[PDB]
């Protein structure tokens, strides 16, 4: 379960990453309108 | 220690579930400009 | 490993309480028109 907790960790570390760069580029986007 | 653990990164992957949704409705709604 | 996995998901929870504010902001701006 631990393993397998840690490969989850992993994936929504991973989602967060792009979820900042996707919120910065939506800020500016939204800036622009 | 594991079962708060695992309530937690449940509670994450829905949050992140729920911006990820967010997110591509906003990218869409604001479009290239 | 589960301590670090711990310290992990606690900065995580933390910086997807950040995004949500952020996305609540340009859901916002953004609106319904």
């Amino acid at each position: 379960r631990m393993k397998q907790l840690e490969d989850k960790v992993e994936e929504l570390l991973s989602k967060n990453y792009h979820l900042e760069n996707e919120v910065a580029r939506l800020k500016k986007l939204v800036g622009e309108r």
